[PDB]
């Protein structure tokens, strides 16, 4: 079952992003600390809506798609990805990944329903270094 | 049984109205957090009148009865309305959605006691509609320039809210932001994204090789 | 005092809109005299360029919310 | 047998692309006519070293050769080419393209002797094509203002020209060329567009209230 | 001369309405032939404030005294 | 039988609305005065043609054929107008009320002799309206 | 079988219209002479992207849509219409006047064939009333 | 005379380079001297701003074509 | 000092890399971080022509010898 | 035996690039005079680095490096070079070339112990290949 972040805690990191910047470690560790439970694509995706402007979420949005491509070719490189299965009908495609497979556009509850730990984490890990990257590009 | 709004939370919406604005996406997802469960007219009416001022709040009246009235026209082409009942003792007129009807005007006890649930998520959905217009309302992307002081990241956050809170198609978007970083962006930029070998088909990555091979100074 | 209003060389006009139809419903007039007050402090106050705005109407506006939709609409961005 | 092209219509064609220029829709229409049947390699050199300068003539040699391998790399791809054939000794090389294959070199005749009609065709589609993206290169929308003097049909003429010759698609002309006519277009003809009780959404229809209502000066 | 008579810089619209039709109505003109000469010429004269004003007129205007009167209403108060 | 009102309280008028203009209670009283008894539509038209300029007369003419219309539709909402009959053949037509119609028009003698009662004073209340109209229109 | 009107017509006609203007009586009879023989909606619109400028030519486009319009509107009004048939399956649409129906989209040989004479000459006196509006509303 | 020829204060560049490839290929030179003249002389005449243009250039142009493509792609729209 | 050197308004840059490399090596600076020093000295200073052709650099360079070797390529002859 | 170039002629070379620089005739006469011998990479190494200024002592580094890159590919292609050998023990790397091998870092006794005569020309006539684009480029 999906639950949502607190809108306040929301709206807390981003008067932080707001103040303090993109770079700043305490930002980070604000981050780090909203990144703590593995989020579906739609949180992160929302989160960074929220908390970032639009040129950055631009940026954001090139980077974490970079990021997932390789994770993408790491995960085609390893059958023994926690996203991936033993099968070959369990190869993990982008559009699982993104949240633009089947089932998953727009709907959070059948993301979380179809989506792996594994998965979940990998993307997670994905958002922060394409945060990590945008925040040193901005400034 | 009717409960109000918790006065704290409503308090801290004002503030929000009042800090960032009508029209920014915090807002509105403040405003679809305490627009979750269905309000009854009176509700909606009195937080309108708290976070909205007098002058908006006239406009919002005015929207939402538009909506309203949209509502009971397509009530009316339709008996199956989640509102509307099988025979036509239950069809629902514009003082029964406004709160205006008997034993509603001024009471909200008596206003949850006739009103459906029905009612309640079409009056709650056509205030939603209605604060969405006013604020698109109350506050242009061809007159951005990037000024002769002014840094990248700031110009591009003007030009990409000015293009995206527009009138513009969201097919449309992508291209016109491209282009007006190409036109606009003082012409050191201009010649900086000219001379890209590559070929940047995004403003993500056209932000990126900017801010890449940008002057520092 | 709701008479002594006008809108500010620098004012945006929903700023004098809220300013004035707050000074005007918290007064002594009564009820029924506050939309007409309203629309000809909008139409006397509201520095000549707005003023002009409201004068050249096609349409025959009735109502604070009209007027103040129509400003919005044709104001001259700036 | 091969028979010349007219040097009348060729002179025709040569003074059009003078005085109309490169990319003007009659300048394409006139050399899709002169396109009509496949021409032998020499026919298209001969032509464009006529109607062309030096330099554009430059940048179509290279556009045509570049485009011409596209053609073999896609021929490579797939041996059912009507200029290939069943077996590997049909395979077309450039040489053969470009006319600089064996028997061919400067000798119109043997030319038209060993090509094939598929060949002739390929080559006429490439050269097409490589004339348009010279012409679109040879010669801003979001830098076109309506002057102090300037009449309203010339301004819509001149955006409108410059928008759907640009790099926009198609399904971007019109709200931008709308947007256009409301920011820029001198402040009176902004407020004539503001203050109008209909709602405008064609270029079109946009000009044509302008022209009704516009200040007869 | 009807065809002479201009609207002053400083000249009230009801004086060069007034002045030009009596300059139309005393003239040699068919009697079917001077609301059309009025209205052209309210148009053409009438320094090109009014004449914008009545070019963007919602509504069609198609008799001297609509003209007048829309004028009238929408004029620049100076 | 039709009696002309008198050139010499006309030209008074005249020059009453002149010097005070259109709006002063002083003139609107006189225009009172000489509305006293009902007159026919020749007589109003005159007299407005002879008071007022020609813009002002031109504005009147469209006032006046507006509050005639509102009144002519009121008449047809209702069939015990004074201007009405009983039956469907005394319908009052504007030819009728702007002394449009047959055997009246430039006739002030056949015009009385065909119009009623009810028929005047509506025009002449019709005509002090519009007057009312235009003085607060012109200034 | 579809022809094409030559191109050497066609610029002799854009150049009157480029030197004398679209107004001029030359240049409007030199439209009728090029509008001798009904054409087809290809025919017509080739020809106005040809003669006209862009602007010029959207104001054509919005008002052949308009009378062409009018004519349909004539034509559901009288199942006598030349274009139209005596049963009800042969009525026309709009998309079959402006070419946009099945089997002529951009194909001018299926346009000849699936169309009437009488559909030809509607479509061709609509395009000559609009190109006269559009004339007399460009100056 | 090609060695004469600089491209003009309000001359456009195809203009220019259509001139100097004129010249050069209707005068004395032999065949194999002509593409080292033609990119010599844009780099030395073709006035300082489009000078600099092709100076930095961080690709290696080696062909008149490729000059002149890069020269129209990266110019000062003016 | 090597942190106070400045190239010049009317100094070449062979003049402002040799007095810079001067510097950086005959320093108390470690072996292994004069390389990265020289570079990013280079960077910042090197006045902002120089500073912007280094940084629209399609290549990356990674090496004083070469971004020596592009600025003398790409620099502007004056 | 290794021999060390005269302090003597290496300093009036040094003078003279100095006072003529680097790209004139008499200078690379000089430098051909005194790249006579084949030399070792410690030779030329300490050649370039007094004769030369800092700057062009690194453009000549890269360049020395590129050009014996060259020469490596060109062995490669070629099993019969003069500083190859005919089995596949022979085959000379870039740090036998540059004197980073084994046994020659910063011994030059060492170095000219285990290097080859045709190891020798080639380094020589790489060294003078890169003098000669850094002189070429340095003005």
């Amino acid at each position: 079952a999906w639950t949502p972040l607190e809108p306040k805690l929301i709206t807390r990191l981003a008067d932080t992003v707001r103040t303090k910047g993109l770079r700043s470690p305490i930002t980070m560790a604000e981050v780090e600390a909203l990144m703590s439970s593995p989020l579906l694509p739609h949180d992160v995706t929302n989160l960074m809506r929220v908390i970032l402007g639009p040129a950055p979420y631009a940026l954001w949005m090139d980077a974490w798609g970079v990021q997932l491509q390789t994770v993408i070719a790491a995960a085609t490189r390893d059958p023994r990805h926690p996203a991936n299965g033993q099968g070959r009908g369990e190869r993990t495609n982008l559009n699982r990944l993104k949240g633009l497979a089947d089932g998953m556009v727009g709907n959070p509850q059948g993301q979380a329903a179809l989506l792996r730990p594994g998965e979940l984490v990998a993307i997670t890990a994905s958002a922060l270094q394409a945060f990590r990257e945008v925040a040193r590009l901005a400034e």
